[PDB]
């Protein structure tokens, strides 16, 4: 199908290796359209060996949308908008990404993407593993959708910097993460339960354990009952797929319908990538 | 209270109430059974102590509120096939009858509106039976979570009590007062709605139990599992129930609509009678 | 059976009525020692009909044990022995016995019994729960005994008075709760699962959803979901019985064996009764 | 580490590929003496481009131990010691393996390893999964270690070809399945929950949700609570890995230290392994 680009899919449900392109060079109209209706169609797109500079790196998370930095993350020297995921070989701190989640979605509008870069990987380990939120929604009962499709859901930053973080045992390295406010983490932010993707117009679930606190207007006897059985369903293992990283591979995934978590299987070596991120509009139903 | 001719003592703040002042032997003037009846629609049970009546008195007063309609796996007595059992002999193993909370046959397409029962021998202590009030159940939810279940429905069936899953368990009922009913009977599906309105009330209430509901109407096993027990967990809160102690020749009434009931098992080595009619009731609407 | 006493039973699980019985008077020895007995066989006992004085009431505890007021509780006017249970008829705050549990298990050595006298209860309503905990206990496996049987449990008093109490909703009202602690109310103290009665020997299941925090040495997620079944075993509705409340009626619960609740069923009304507690020993296994 | 093979493992928890060995040609000792040492270590193990006869691999599994095959898998022509794993491109009906776990454990003794070939796999999609009961074992507490240390469970093939199969709503396909025996499906096992595995000394958790009724000694409130907290524990996402399948790659996997299943992502797909199972022994504490 593809014709500008060689498309390897990974599993029946989501993710490719693109392969047969060189991001050190600029893309044509034809090449880069199918590299967003490969992105569009596999939600997590990975392409290996780029030696890119972190400046044309910069330039092809441009091609998606405007680079929007996270709250949290650290900048790379001179790239503010070159952001770590940097840990270094002495460990016990809690990794980043620890479990099932889209990032920052405390934001009132969070990001839509984000493209990962491998600098330094260890031979084994350190994985990254994605799920789809498509099939998440999609394998739900039509009685089940028609029940909780009105819903929304109060996500908030208390866990990985608000209160709740304060008032907790250990934290994250001061590698990659910033000092932040502990009332701007806080904050409250309302998103609907289930979304509808701006580009694709595909209905996907809209939740996570890092974020989502409650249901609106629910006791949190209903809403711990309900969000426990979405987080149970969600992340069945029939639905995720797995990369595994190598020096100079690049990774894209979509930040509204997929989720993703690092698997902290590499404890004494060290890994580092580098990733921008790009905007979103507010998640609309 | 504000009653006339029936004095009327609540058991709880949520559901019960005693009734007394009249005799179930004498039938009724007019002006006593619309008092009495009021209660019942708003204390949801209600007993009468010591009443010694007959089973010819017993199934008129049934009467009353609606046609005597026996329930399936029950069994009548001598002469009587009207006037159903819950016998229990002073050394049964055999399983109890109605342990968890429940409303009665609710796999009837059009399940019973209400039932009497009147204490024939009942021990001193042991033998109680419990009661709660599902407007409650209901009322407690939050108005968005109502307004996300208002709309299902749930399929229930007999499967557990005389179908397949209990044609392979473990100990049987008591044969004391079930009878040989069947695999197809038992198996037999049909749907009412998840909540319920009262014909007589305009209140709303909750409809599920443990023994009958299988599944939420087109939802997944792993769905409806966890949202039924979500639901269960929360109807039979303790805030919500009350307990009736039984004396002999007490007569009670139940809504088998709006409340749940069920028989707690402390009396093992002991007889524990009751008899019971159970007047019809309609299909049950949203 | 009991010769100087009228004993009714109340279910065949626990609870029972004592009558025949002059409760403003000393009593004579064998007419305490089966008081006394009962108390130990039946867990909970209430006399109906004792009209009696906040002297009686308090020489009526120390037959049981020295009389140590909880912490908490507001003491009445002229007796600091002698504790308030008062709720107006403004019902703007939270319950006192909201849930299932013993009094004041964050204690070292908490209470042994607490005994209880109705001075004005509402006409319907303003009941009080009770449940065995010999009887959750009997009715685990012979199995399940054993794989439990060693574990203690970490109580603490925050959620009634500590760091996580001061945080949400709602106080009590001070018409008979006092101002506490923090420092204690996070305070941390180790019992058993199992404690063995003092007297009776006889084992009981021991946790509470007000009080423990978690099982001795487990994670999080193992204790969570332990203390998850225990709860939903020991509060079956066979194990529990409803005291009904009536003026002069005065009652004593073993509050080693027994968990108890108080019911909101009574909305709008007043309620007040009066309750001394007697101590005991650290619950061992 | 490696001598006479390249290892390459897979992850940080269990897997490994195996290179720098041809496995049509006889092992001497010092090469085999590495390849089931590496079994041993990483408990799934894969080599890639092995273009072997139904015979050269029966010779190398018998080099693990005897091949029995396992009960429901219809052997291919002329090697009844060789089993299908073959769904044809008009599947619907139940895949096989499709949830979480060991094979066949209702055997008195279930197999200790299997070997399976990749004949023709899919270009993407029909993954196998793979997680290390060691590992559910390794992140227990030592508190809840002895807690459970002590039980046994009762596995049946009732689920699969025993009772509740012959009465459900579904059923499997015959390409791989065999007709099987009531009452033989119905019969039940014991083990242990906790096993220490032969050659390793080292204890795996061993329990699944495909097989696995009850324990041995528990009402089945207790037992469906524990084993549904094992079954959450022991699936977490940190604790797999996945295999995607090449034509002509052989896999060894530990049947009493890992667990496996399919991934059903290959709808209208054609897929075709074969698999000898190598015995084991009764499994031990
Ligand atoms: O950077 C982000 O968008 C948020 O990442 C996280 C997700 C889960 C957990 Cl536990 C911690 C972190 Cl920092
Ligand atoms: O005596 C104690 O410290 C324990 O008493 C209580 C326990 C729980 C609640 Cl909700 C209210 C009260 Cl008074
Ligand atoms: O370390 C990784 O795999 C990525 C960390 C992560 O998930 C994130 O960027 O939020
Ligand atoms: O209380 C009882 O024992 C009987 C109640 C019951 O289960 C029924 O009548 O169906
Ligand atoms: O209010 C009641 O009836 C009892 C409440 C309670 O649990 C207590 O005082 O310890
Ligand atoms: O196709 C597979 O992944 C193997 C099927 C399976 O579960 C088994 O071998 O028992
Ligand atoms: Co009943
Ligand atoms: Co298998």
């Amino acid at each position: 199908k593809y014709r500008f680009i060689d498309v390897q899919p990974l599993t029946g449900v989501l993710g490719a290796e693109i392969t047969g392109v060189d991001l050190r060079e600029p893309l044509d109209d034809s090449t880069w359209n199918e590299i967003l209706d490969a992105f569009h169609t596999y939600q997590v797109i990975y392409f290996p060996g780029q030696a890119i500079t972190n400046e044309q790196h910069i330039a092809f998370s441009r091609r998606f949308g405007p680079v929007d930095p996270v709250p949290i993350l650290k900048s790379i020297e001179g790239y503010p908008e070159v952001q770590m995921i940097r840990r270094e070989a002495n460990e016990s701190s809690r990794y980043i990404g620890d479990d099932w989640h889209a990032d920052s979605t405390f934001l009132d509008a969070p990001p839509a993407a984000v493209v990962m870069r491998a600098i330094e990987v260890p031979e084994y380990g350190g994985d990254t593993g994605f799920l789809s939120m498509y099939s998440a929604w999609e394998t739900l009962s039509p009685t089940m959708q028609a029940t909780i499709e009105g819903l929304n859901v109060v996500h908030s930053a208390t866990k990985v910097f608000g209160s709740l973080y304060q008032a907790t045992n250990w934290r994250f390295s001061n590698t990659s993460v910033k000092v932040m406010d502990v009332d701007a983490g806080d904050r409250e932010t309302v998103h609907p339960l289930v979304v509808t993707h701006p580009v694709t117009g595909r209905r996907a679930l809209y939740c996570n354990q890092v974020y989502c606190q409650k249901i609106q207007g629910m006791t949190d006897a209903e809403s711990k009952s309900l969000l426990q059985f979405l987080y149970e369903h969600a992340t069945q293992f029939d639905f995720t797929c797995r990369v595994r990283w190598k020096k100079d591979q690049v990774l894209v995934w979509d930040n509204l319908c997929t989720m993703h978590r690092a698997v902290p299987d590499y404890a004494g070596k060290f890994r580092y990538l580098t990733r921008t991120t790009v905007a979103g509009d507010k998640p609309s139903r």
